[PDB]
């Protein structure tokens, strides 16, 4: 069967990570469902801890821990048994009472706030992955933008000329600050408060480092109160990605700008487009639109577990809101939507020149002109050239046709007198392309000076991987581990006790 | 006159930290007034940059950095001084036309970002300073209360026991990381967009190394539109300050529960109390509720601020929503009236240990003694206490009453049989001071482990000065050096040119 | 399979109401598929009047109508039919070509408003019963506890006697202006937009009364603009359902302070609590805590709803964000947990009363006997007994223990005088009932008086009644003319064309 | 000294609903000061009732009112006496111990709610006036726009024709939804809660129908605890001040959009816009911008509210966030402004003709025309039309010049056959003025439907000006009545007794 919205000027498939914007809300996990696989974990390095200490006989760690497989098979299909309370009764149901040993020393309230911090843990790489990607369409698009001359907006009033590629890069920089938030962030959220029990310890001769170290985290929440009631990693979570598509919908709203019918500077590759059911000129940026869509619904998790801590005592509590999975999932569809929109994106080369030839963004550049050539103030300059606009505008002269007269009259009308510039003066600085290439500075948007922020930015893009391969190799290595003295025990109690 | 709040129960003087929170909100200043002096460095140190340039010559320097000072001077009682365009008038019409060339190269735009990052960042450094002097409060009294038996809260119910002292801790761990978040928000507060002028850059020769170095920032905002566009560490600084004041919330609240006519297990001090204008036995938690107002009030500029980058393209902007004086104000003053709070509460010593032996907080020892002593799994154990409490309730037995009779009927009744275990046991499973001992590992709250905490928390304590006083120190540095710039630039055209 | 959660303390099974909270995350609908069932409507509404217009034939609206229903049965079990043009596409599928012409002068963007508001309409309505439900146990329960003395807070401590009842009548009248904020809401939800299509209308002769007539609005969202872009009704669904749950988790917080172990004022039922999977003595009041819960989340749809709309234009537009069904299953479940609470809530009268006697709040009565009897003025009367109370508790007096000379000895230590009164002026002012009785106004606590609240309440809960039942039954008949005019269109083309 | 602003394009004065944005914030009052004299009437008030009910003496209530004055005048000047108990203090030094008697029966808490009610009464009559100046201003502008062709958009794409006044009358109709939630919010707030004194009434026989009416209220709030504790009118009046600003914000960003150097449909007057301190070209839209900052901001009371009512019990609590004078200036400020904006607002008639004309926004008449003329179903004549524009666009043919040949060979390349209609049928279905004129329902373009639409404004203007005038003639009504009585009270104790 067709998917029935590609009509019209909605030619061929969409994009898979169009699709993906489509597709989150129905196939999110919840909560319980997202974190029950973490829960199944911990249970298995808490009895592995218990062995080592010597609370648990190998002989009882086995027969629990080849329960533990038995009743996650059983949860795979029946999820009332993937919160604890019930989860424990089936193992007692499938193994007998020794089942109850798996919790001693321990509580749901560390177990909780242990299998949610290893569900964000997961979350936050997958969404630094993402954000690389985003990155790297992004300056992977300005390297082939470094002459794409067109306007840069302030007050969504055509400014002065840049290039695409100069633009890209302001991107490139916000997403390398919101890489940081998330990297910092991560350094909280890798911390485990296993050994906490219900808020105050236990006199059972825990290793919390040892529990810590089996499920890949990096220290330990040490006070248990904080083990238990500490949320602040949620609600910064919440946060960073509240900021983080924040940007993402700034990008989205600006492409969309320019590819408005009367802007016409870029176009959306149709496989980012939709069309409408009824207006068959339509091609719609709906990858745009619902891309902002999770933006603005990402401020909704932000506000509530604010509120909730806002509510509360330093405490376990169950009042707390949690961030959910759908949450994640939005921001990943939407950060992959827009890394195809970058990479596909169809800039109208001739249009943004035309632009930034003929629209009057190069009237800074005949002010400062005036105050360089003859030493005039900046201030008296200003209001020499924003003569010369007013009046060339009224006699319907674009800005590449200002010439000597126009800017003489506009001096003498402001000033009572004349100005010593030669055409080729103002010719020059009218010319869009030498306004860039007079920008020449850090940050601004001549060639050589986008083309060292691109190098500097692919070399912080190797330094972004190298850092998410090693967190991930950490957490891989840790589950390996656990994996093999699970059964190192279930083997040893099968053959040799 | 005398303070008319100051009758009946209320006895004393307000603490300054409690009256704190009555005045900041007249006393607060608009944003435009406190970041004018900021603006005005600013100008100092782009004429000081665009002179080593060559851009400006010593003699129009001169004058027009003499002439700032006298705008200055003018605009310390006339407001309407205090935003760019009208200065610059002003300073015209003090010095003659050479006032514009301070504008060369430059915009309202940067300058404007410029300025407000220099205030938040002073606000920060004012911030962290408060958080570390309520960490020390924190920190402090927790070490005068190791032997503090009382009962910790989960769900606003007794749990188990603690001290005043292990609790206080939970504390100090959050705040560590508050300081984290804060310091890694100076890292990008402290960035100088300077040079960005509108958004673009400029042609002239601008070092944007040295404005930035005279104004005390570690680095550049390189992309001149992110230079102008860039507002997320606003956003964040709105979020710490958010997410900070949540746990200041939660502390506030744990106090005003344990200060309760019924809880009655701390007192304020009263110079952090109120009373009421009708009901004479009113002792009331003025200071707390509030420092939680002020928490409350924080989700504000947060989410003002997000709605308003998610409304906008990634461009300078006049609707972006701001950091605003009186949200900081507020936030300093509910930092420094918990500091007094925590400093001089009152602790009922007698009636928290009362409630740990009396209330039932001390059944998991009883339960994991069951476990312990005869091998039972947990959740057996678990049930027969239970209903010793259900049975101790109904009788009117205290949690230390209880004894081997109670417990082996509990048995009994759950289970049809007795079990081995002695009055020495059941004894020493019920002292609350036995269940703090026994509770000894890493985070715990036997004085031991939370002792090691104090120490840990000591040294840490020491770098967070350590780092305020260097970041102090490097824009006390700079501010010094910018003012011996301009007076000898202004000394040496009055003298020697 | 036992509830595994209802251990120890935790006896019986949880209340079928506290159950909801656990069950709605995972139960509820996507919004497209909750909304599905309407555009299904929608389809036929506007086929029965294009055909009354003569757009469509009564063979061309049969052979349309009968394939709707074939549609629909797929529907049931292939989600992926519940958007529009899959929907259509399979209608062609089934029926061919003659399916294109149920879009006759319609768009995907009138269809989605205006099921969206049929959705939200009933959800209105289900919301409204369930707050007729919670005002009904509220008043219901005060009509027993009239004569239920106990003390009413104001900051977290005790202020002066109450009743139970009393307490009950002021949730009453919030429920009471929350049921006039969701019928005032109501009255928007209820207009139809269809016939606004794209946005501008259309020139096919459509008769957009009998559309909205025969899907049961009231009324039409008369401008096409205003049909597609108009959102605030969806705000204004979402700011109720906040403003609402945070008077409901201001009820739980209050229960959850009375039934702390130190008040133990109240008790919930044991089929509204849970325990402790390590602490046996726990009787949580997770209903409570949970209930606050969905408080704090509702904020989280009002903030994004609202950020989505600031973010745009006038206009249709994709990046809206809506109102979800679990946020509104979130909020049936915890306003009938707390319908259950309240109803089954069992107060402690005697400690209630205890309490009253015992702990000050009867001091305001003595201080206005002095005023009365005397006739000293208010604020010299409130400095005599302050100092009563701080005597009275240095000595270890209780309230009701406080006599004749206690007072003559504030009096003498704060004005050198005594005071005219006699022993049995101040008995009767200490004497908790008859603090009650004394305060007889309107809206006061003697029982006379809380007595008129409720029979006011009652007459006004027949009112809420009322209008329920009258704004479903005119859903209900709406329904079945659509459904008899869908009949009689196919069994006439089947028997008679 | 001119307006330093007013250099280059920005021509003439600001406007000075223009100015209004740069001026409320400096000039707000603290909410202190804003309610302090309607606590000087309430003070009057309740001495007034307290001298009817003969609680004080006609003797003793002079010299309280006499006194109010005096003081009153010592606090215009001397904040300090602005809150009640230092206020008291005041009074008794001014006339003696009698000061005190005029708290009889009353609390800071009921005193507190009633004059918070007070000021918000006048602000949200101040705030409607301004909004029916707004709804006149849109109307009166629609009313001179009936034949001004222009494209309505969805998704930031030109959809259909319609004209400037069916858009504007988009608005008018937010409008009046927003004026209607206004009213039923002021019923809300126009309810006294004077008599519940702390929280429970009192045993002095206040009559607080009297006190009410004295104030202008025209009900109670009947119970006392909800009188001091309820808070939502609060929460509601922050809302509808959120979302009426939403849909303003939305007007503001579409006359953004149409006031782009792009689109070019639409020039703000000279007195609306300001220019750049560096950029000389630039009109910008700094009204619009500022307006757009007001809207956002707005969710900051929102938030901070709730979440202060979601921390707490349901009783009265010094925690509880409030609605400031601050925010309520943004709102009128911009509500000025865009009242200014629209009533000054230049449309480019000729290029918004030329869009509708050339930019394919006529195909939806061009696919209903084949659907009417042929018989064809819908879905296939969209196909056949959105060739006609894929082959228009390729080839350069704007809308206007489709002709018989494109559209036949659009039919050939994508159904194999031509189609049955002509020249005429085409050039019609094209002509944008046609396609207003074919919309000509209900809340349609046609002029004949928009004039319908303005009849029934204008109509509804005047019942909104009749309610307007007829609230605030009941407040002026009661301030005169209680003025009156004062001065009985105050000569008949001078010269009679
Ligand atoms: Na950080
Ligand atoms: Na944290
Ligand atoms: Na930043
Ligand atoms: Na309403
Ligand atoms: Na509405
Ligand atoms: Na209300």
């Amino acid at each position: 069967v067709p998917d029935a919205t590609r009509i019209g000027r909605a030619t061929g498939a969409k994009a898979p990570e169009f699709q993906e914007l489509y597709d989150f809300d129905a196939a999110a996990l919840t909560l319980t469902s997202a974190v029950f696989p973490y829960d199944s974990q911990i249970h298995r390095a808490h009895v592995v801890m218990l062995t080592e200490q010597g609370i648990l006989t190998v002989e009882e760690s086995a027969t629990i821990l080849s329960g533990l497989a038995q009743v996650d098979e059983l949860a795979a299909t029946d999820g009332s048994l993937r919160t604890y309370l019930p989860y424990e009764a089936a193992l007692k149901r499938t193994i007998g009472s020794v089942a109850g040993k798996m919790h001693i020393g321990r509580s749901r309230n560390d177990l909780a706030n242990a299998g949610k911090r290893m569900f964000l843990r997961d979350q936050l790489l997958r969404t630094i992955e993402a954000v690389i990607g985003y990155r790297e369409a992004v300056v992977h698009k300005a390297a082939d933008h470094l002459d794409t001359v067109m306007v840069v907006y302030t007050q969504r009033k055509e400014a002065q000329p840049i290039t695409l590629g100069h633009y890209l890069m302001a991107i490139s920089e916000n997403l390398a600050k919101n890489l940081d938030r998330y990297r910092e962030l991560y350094a909280r959220i890798n911390l485990c408060p296993l050994g906490a029990a219900a808020t105050a310890g236990t006199g059972w001769p825990l290793n919390r480092d040892r529990t810590s170290a089996l499920l890949g985290f990096d220290g330990l929440v040490v006070n248990s109160i904080e083990g238990v009631a500490g949320w602040d990693h949620v609600a910064e979570h919440a946060f960073v990605n509240a900021v983080f598509l924040s940007g993402l919908s700034r990008l989205a709203s600006e492409i969309q700008l320019w590819s408005t019918d009367e802007y016409q500077v870029a176009e959306l590759d149709a496989s980012f487009a939709g069309t409408s059911s009824i207006m068959p000129q339509k091609k719609n940026p709906m990858s745009l639109e619902r891309s902002r869509k999770a933006a603005f619904a990402a401020m909704g998790p932000l506000v509530g577990i604010l509120t909730s801590l806002n509510a509360i005592e330093y405490q376990m509590s169950a009042a707390r809101v949690e961030l959910e999975p759908r949450s994640i999932d939005a921001l990943i569809a939407a950060t992959h939507a827009m890394t195809g929109v970058v990479r596909t994106l169809h800039p109208n080369k001739e249009r943004m020149r035309q632009y930034a030839a003929e629209n009057y963004s190069t009237m800074t550049d005949l002010t400062d002109m005036l105050v360089r050539r003859v030493g005039i103030d900046y201030r008296e300059a200003h209001e020499i050239v924003a003569h010369v606009v007013i009046t060339a505008i009224e006699k319907g002269i674009k800005a590449n046709k200002i010439g000597l007269d126009l800017v003489q009259e506009a001096a003498v009308a402001q000033t009572g007198a004349g100005i010593n510039v030669s055409a080729d003066d103002i010719k020059d600085a009218l010319d869009p392309w030498q306004n860039v290439l007079r920008r020449e500075g850090k940050g601004m948007p001549a060639p050589m000076s986008v083309k060292a922020s691109i190098d500097d930015a692919m070399a912080e893009l190797h330094k972004d991987r190298a850092w998410l391969a090693n967190a991930t190799q950490a957490l891989a290595n840790a589950k390996q581990t656990l994996a093999d003295s699970v059964q190192q025990i279930i083997q040893t109690d099968r053959k040799y006790l």
